């Protein structure tokens, strides 16, 4: 109701409705001359800049205009405050979304039921930081007086995601760090794979769980320590080992972990925006505390970039209302964000659960349903694999794909002087530049009859080599992938996700689908243990059930 | 015209527009008490079994009789024979469409032009299995007189995914094997991270590109080759460290690799159908040609299961139809595949090749353009992580998403008497069993109820609680991921994408969209030497080549 019931939401309807033809790329790009100059934002971080160029959409001036209009009405700048200022925006369990809280640099107090919450904050970032120095130095000893080699993360989903992704990304800042391992999945597999190659003596294991009650977590936590004390057989040596990243204390402490070896965050903190608590000792572990510092810095600049900025021209503003375009008025049922950068092959997947865990919801803050479409799906894989991959059908398949490009301009890896990187620009400009323009029959048809074929020959293959192009995409390129740039970049991502759940009227910040899951399987897990049938099901669920026994002794 | 124009096609229409609201899968499972029994293939190689549940799919008998009648009257049968009988299929290319061949165990002769394909099919196989033998045991050795410890494979696309996904899922079979690495992007850092690992001595590179012409899979040979060439200086070492897996000798040649060190295949092997063909080296070399063969024959096996059995009890086409109804019917954009198994991470990436690459097209055999939907986007990560992560939107956004769950019931680690894998077990089982049942308001209210809370507090939140449910699914259980089951499995997708294209009309065989991103950025190339800014193009794509340059600098 909220949302199509909007003077603004009601106006775009019309306008699209009635000018859907007159949005032509092509054209539009004769048109406006400087149609880039209107359509892109230059944002300088004084460690950098990042382009946002958002020319190739279907969009134009009044469409944007009307777009803005729009985020006004419903709240945005507003609702932005009520983040910021510690309200419990989350409304159905009743929390503050302060993910913002934990990149502070500024600290300024930011207050929950009256207290100031970045106290609390600064001390566990301390304790990382002489948690770090020490291990990193060596002055940290394992039991058999050993420093510590190798880092083994375990945790799933929130506590998983964003530690993976960021050290894969900040490789190059890791030569000094200890190697990290992420063990998530229940399947034995993952954690089987893993130690058959550690060497106790110098290993150590962090379990991460906000609720330290997960079930595959905790389970891949115990494997780990009845491993550990095969060798190590000393109970009081798990204290050298063992380190957890939870808000329950008890549980901590009923699992034997030291409590001075407990680095905690708070409930206000969701699992899908932890990697910039105590979530991410893994990373600064791995790649030092003061580029951990520096990822806290980017993001704490787009934090206040998108605070103060006008909506015109703010980054995560503009790239949730060209979603909502592509969503609520073209039907766009994904998003793909296609990084042109391997250190990045995570990236994607990372938003898979920020965008789609956060957004994919169909109650209103009213508690009513939604009557119109809600958070995409979204996918991708590094490029230019992706071009080799999947590409033929974003060009010539029958769907709409809006896209993101994303690359740095300056490679870590400037090998022989730097071609490399050259020919993944090259290839990172033609392909939006194609997915724009496109080939009509008579482009094609010369290029036939250039390559002297001869018309009855190239009559029946002309229509599968035109291409219609009119697709849309963004480019977002950025002067070098460090910590501080990825803080921003993900930052403004984390935004982006924010405005749209405004707009929509929904609770970006709970996941009872997830939430659910948790519980699901409890009954089911029992009723495995016999060979004898069972009953209590769907015919399916039954079926299935005594396939896997009859089976497991095959 | 074709899909459209179909007498069965458009009986199906108004089926469907007119029984929709019948289609409520709780109701169904009470409709009929042996659904399961009626909506399940059982098939046993003999070297184990594949159950293929489709019963929760919303889908009824009369539906299924009528999709069975659709494939029949668009040629599915003789479609199917022409491709087995190496007529060219490939009708744009002119090809033969025959990775069929290339598994073909029994050898029966498979003509092309008249002349049997498979004395060359088995002459490079012979040629595998020694070379394999030899690096294996370490007679094969090195300039320096060493063994090899690594093999590097090059390639990009069809060249790439295969053997990586086949590699990682094959993992256990591959003690006794050399390591792997895969490089395939032309992003420097690709090629920059693996060899500063490697020692030039013990290390082999294997260049595996169709045609020996891909910008990025030839520009990483060299790269490769130049950094070992400052070690070995010895020009004739390199026929000891490099070989080919290609079709244009010539070009093998022209690059410096002895022709005894090509291995060969035909242009009727597509590349993303090739990993059956010498350009599986990597997947023999790692985990022994042995399993090589199995992984062969269990494609062999089903192969003969798609060619000899009745439609209506053929697992591809099974598999095709309920799709074709989910995206010409329903209207679903998307398809998930959704692996609860670490081993086979890479699963769903491969297919996304594999369906999108083939079926992302838009053009008829008649020339015509489609007036309907094609190939899908296809999506997914294992779970359980994937539960923990993008399940909220499964669940509970506003988008239908049919899913396939695969899962051994043997994993290949019983870690602590099996307990991982009877929970992976019991959450593959209840996702499904949620997705279909779901939660009325009623249930959840009671459990509310239950929880001791109380009406005025749980009014708001009660809705926020409530699951629709009726969301689709197939289940696809096997007894043990083993090199013939995954070779079983592999084949089934590849034939399931071949009936679809069959009843689209379109050509699965070819990629004119990524024949074109092939050369596409030709142009671009030289333009970014220079310092000086570029004017011939779109404002954006100058905007954005300028912004570069200025920026390299920085
Ligand atoms: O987003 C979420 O809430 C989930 O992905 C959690 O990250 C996951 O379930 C782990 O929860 P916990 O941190 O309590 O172990
Ligand atoms: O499917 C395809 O055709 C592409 O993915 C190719 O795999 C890729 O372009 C590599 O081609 P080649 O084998 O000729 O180097």
């Amino acid at each position: 109701a909220a949302l199509t019931q909007n003077p603004q939401f009601k106006k775009l309807q019309t306008w699209y409705h009635e000018h859907r033809s007159d949005l032509n790329l092509r054209r539009l790009f004769e048109g406006d001359k400087d149609r880039f100059n209107h359509f892109s934002l230059n944002l300088n971080t004084n460690h950098g800049r990042i382009l946002l160029d958002y020319s190739k959409n279907l969009v134009t001036e009044a469409v944007m205009q009307m777009l803005v209009d729009l985020a006004k009405s419903r709240g945005v700048e507003a609702a932005r405050e009520r983040m910021f200022n510690g309200e419990k925006i989350n409304f159905t369990e009743d929390r503050a979304v302060l993910h913002v809280a934990l990149r502070n640099r500024s600290n300024t107090p930011i207050l929950v039921d009256g207290k100031d919450v970045m106290p609390e904050v600064n001390r566990v970032l301390e304790k990382m930081k002489s948690f770090c120095k020490r291990v990193r130095s060596g002055e940290w000893k394992g039991y058999s007086g050993k420093s510590i080699t190798d880092v083994i993360n375990i945790g799933i989903g929130g506590s998983d995601l964003g530690p993976l992704m960021v050290t894969e990304a900040l490789k190059p800042y890791s030569a000094e760090g200890p190697r990290v391992w992420f063990v998530s999945n229940i399947d034995g597999t993952h954690i089987a794979k893993t130690l058959a190659t550690l060497n106790p003596e110098s290993s150590l294991f962090i379990i991460a769980s906000k609720t330290f009650t997960t079930q595959e977590t905790i389970t891949n936590a115990e494997t780990a320590k009845e491993w550990f004390l095969q060798s190590a057989k000393d109970p009081s040596a798990v204290a050298k080992h063992f380190v957890a990243l939870s808000t329950n204390t008890t549980k901590v402490k009923e699992f034997g972990i030291d409590p001075q070896n407990m680095f905690e965050f708070w409930d206000w903190v969701g699992g899908r925006y932890s990697l910039w608590s105590a979530i991410g000792l893994s990373i600064a572990l791995h790649v030092g505390f003061d580029n951990f510092e520096q990822l806290l810095s980017g993001a704490h600049w787009m934090d206040q970039h998108f605070r103060t900025t006008p909506l015109e021209k703010n980054a995560p503003v503009l790239l949730a209302l060209l979603g909502i375009w592509y969503i609520n008025f073209f039907g766009c049922e994904t998003h793909a964000m296609l990084p042109y950068d391997q250190y990045l092959h995570r990236f994607a997947a990372y938003f898979q659960q920020g965008d789609m865990e956060s957004n994919g919801k169909y109650i209103t803050k009213s508690g009513t349903r939604v009557d119109h479409q809600t958070g995409p799906i979204v996918w991708g894989e590094p490029g230019t694999n992706g071009q080799h991959a999947f590409y033929q059908l974003i060009h010539q398949g029958t769907k709409m794909i809006p896209c993101d490009f994303l690359i740095p301009v300056q490679t870590q890896h400037p090998i022989r002087k730097g071609l490399h990187h050259k020919i993944l620009l090259a290839n990172f400009l033609a392909q939006t530049e194609a997915l724009m323009k496109g080939k009509s029959t008579e482009e094609a048809r010369k290029e036939l009859q250039a390559a002297g074929k001869s018309p009855e020959d190239f009559e029946k293959l002309l229509p599968h080599k035109v291409f219609e192009g009119n697709r849309p995409t963004n480019s977002i390129v950025f002067t070098k992938l460090t910590p501080f740039i990825l803080g921003a970049l993900i930052a403004m991502y984390e935004h982006k996700i924010f405005v749209q759940g405004v707009i929509w009227d929904i609770n970006s910040f709970d996941q009872w689908g997830v939430e659910l899951g948790k519980q699901l399987a409890k009954k089911i897990e029992p009723e495995l243990d016999g060979s004898s049938p069972v009953t209590s099901h769907d015919s399916s669920t039954n079926g299935l059930i005594n396939f896997i026994k009859q089976e497991r002794e095959a």
